[PDB]
């Protein structure tokens, strides 16, 4: 039932060496611990510590998060599930690193090869191979859509404005989703096809950087999968199973319409909780978006990224203890 959280604490950075900042995060893998040390020149003794389902430390590499928690949710989406990850933290701390990460400098590696390369790229690639081999004819179509001050704009549109506005309804073909009216789905036909339609996404993404107040950290950020399998059994009848995956990078948690989406899902996940009726996802288009995966028949992970610097203690703490709190969530995970 219950969904997986883990945590992932980032490396300095540059500009936290440079004013010799202290660490006052300790993780342990497996004890499966984050040990926060909390009382500065105060009380050297003082700490909190937290237990996740998975915990890694500021050395852990893309290579390491994507075995450890994607191949497990890669499988079930195979068996025709719907799963979604979604990454939650301050801003700067590596929700968009660990979710899409980056680009290595100097063309130095092919994008398959980068070892800054994050769930999404690794993920659409390994979907070539665990089902080429297996021959078992398969479609994939993805789809990548921002939530931004509770408007919905669409990435990979052959539209050249960013700035045209999808919209939402309720599936009536299913009681816990969403249908996003406008929405561009493309159908990605070999693993050489990746690229292109990824940068073109960036490209849409940086524009409506420049288009919008403080866009990077303010939006929410929906990259999803989808795949349709066939599948004869052994009587010789054809049936075609369907599974989802989808990707979030959320807003930074420090902010908290603008902020609607991030307040709405602190409520539905308290409302979860603290077992209230009526769950209020209808108040936000994340949450609306999201409400078969907090509560539904969906396959859930998050993933709370942190800071190790002794500046960042308040909101670290803040986001260890709402990611802990989520943890007492209990989906019903079904196939399609
Ligand atoms: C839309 C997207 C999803 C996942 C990764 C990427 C990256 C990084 C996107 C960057 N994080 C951003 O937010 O703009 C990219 C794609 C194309 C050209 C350059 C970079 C990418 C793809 C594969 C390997 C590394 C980075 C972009
Ligand atoms: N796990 C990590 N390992 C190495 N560098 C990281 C990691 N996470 C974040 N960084 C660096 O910190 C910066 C902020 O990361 P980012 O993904 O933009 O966080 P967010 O999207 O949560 O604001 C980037 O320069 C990134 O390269
Ligand atoms: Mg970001």
């Amino acid at each position: 039932k219950n969904i997986q959280v883990v945590v992932r604490c980032r490396p300095f950075n540059l500009a936290e060496r440079k004013a010799s900042a202290h660490s006052i995060v300790e993780c342990d893998p497996v004890r499966k611990e984050v040990s926060v040390r909390t009382g500065g020149l105060a009380d050297k003794s003082s700490r909190k510590t937290y237990t996740f389902d998975m915990v890694f430390g500021a050395s852990t590499k893309q290579i390491d998060v994507y075995r450890s928690v994607v191949c497990p949710i890669l499988d079930e989406v195979i068996m025709g599930y719907n799963c979604t990850i979604f990454a939650y933290g301050q801003t700067g701390t590596g929700k968009t690193f660990t979710m899409e990460g980056e680009r290595s400098p100097n063309e130095e590696y092919t994008w398959e090869e980068d070892p800054l390369a994050g769930i999404i790229p690794r993920t659409l690639h390994q979907i070539f191979e665990k089902l080429t081999d297996n021959g078992t004819e398969f479609s994939v179509k993805v789809s990548l859509l921002e939530i931004y001050n509770e408007e919905l704009f669409d990435l990979l549109n052959p539209s050249s404005d960013v700035s045209e506005r999808l919209q939402m309804f309720d599936d009536p073909r299913n009681k816990r989703g969403v249908i996003i009216k406008g929405l561009e789905e493309i159908t990605v036909h070999n693993k050489d096809e990746v690229y292109q339609i990824l940068e073109k996404g960036a490209a849409k993404r940086t524009t409506a950087a420049t288009l919008m107040n403080a866009y990077s950290s303010r939006s929410h950020s929906v990259f999803s999968v989808t795949i349709h399998m066939k599948e004869t059994t052994i009587d010789g009848e054809e049936l075609v199973k369907i599974g989802k995956l989808n990707l979030v990078d959320l807003a930074g948690s420090e902010n908290i319409n603008i902020n609607q989406s991030l307040l709405t899902l602190g409520r539905v996940i308290t409302a979860l909780v603290e077992r209230t009726p009526h769950v209020p996802y209808r108040e936000s288009k994340l949450t609306r978006i999201l409400q078969d995966s907090l509560g539904g028949r969906t396959r859930t992970s998050i993933i709370a990224t942190i800071s190790p610097a002794s500046l960042n203690l308040e909101e670290t703490l803040s986001t260890l203890e709402y990611a802990h709190r989520a943890k007492n969530i209990l989906n019903k995970p079904e196939v399609n």
